[PDB]
């Protein structure tokens, strides 16, 4: 079973434009991911769900938050610690979204950390601006918690 979520990119003012969707399509290995974004960084980048879906910014203290209405990367009962190679985190944590030198992902990759459309239909999909390793720094990600891309599944 399948549904094609709708990124937009988004950058402190909220909702930008689109350059692509990503296809997610459940499986006994749960959500196989096929990206099909142009326009990004071309390097590589985190991939999450989040605890709300909402592509919306923060305002406070005279600036702005990126996106954030979407909650954070589902994180319910942990420590603060991220889902990675070593100890436990939070459960809406997945594989980084390779981009090829000129600016395209395609890559069909699969998350096992959830198996049915049903467990994301309250949620958002998040484009995140670093790799997805790390808890280990004084702020996790490496510094990666920004992101260029956020879509609600419909
Ligand atoms: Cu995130
Ligand atoms: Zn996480």
């Amino acid at each position: 079973a399948s549904e094609k979520v709708g990124m937009n990119l988004v950058t402190a003012q909220g909702v930008g434009q689109s350059i692509g969707t990503v296809v997610i399509d459940e499986t006994e290995g749960g959500l196989k991911f096929t990206p099909h974004l142009k326009a990004l960084p071309p390097g590589e980048h985190g991939f999450h769900i989040h605890a709300n879906g909402s592509c919306q910014p923060a305002i406070k203290d005279g600036q702005a938050v990126a996106a954030e209405a979407a909650g954070g990367h589902l994180d319910p009962q942990n420590t603060g610690k991220h889902e990675g190679p070593e100890g436990q985190g939070h459960l809406g944590d997945l594989p980084v979204l390779v981009v090829n030198n000129d600016g395209i992902a395609t890559e069909p990759v699969t998350a096992p950390r959830l198996k049915s459309l049903d467990e994301v239909k309250d949620k958002a999909l998040m484009i995140h601006v670093g790799g997805d390793n790390m808890s280990d720094q004084p702020k996790p990600l490496g510094g990666g918690g920004t992101r260029y891309a956020c879509g609600v599944i419909k």
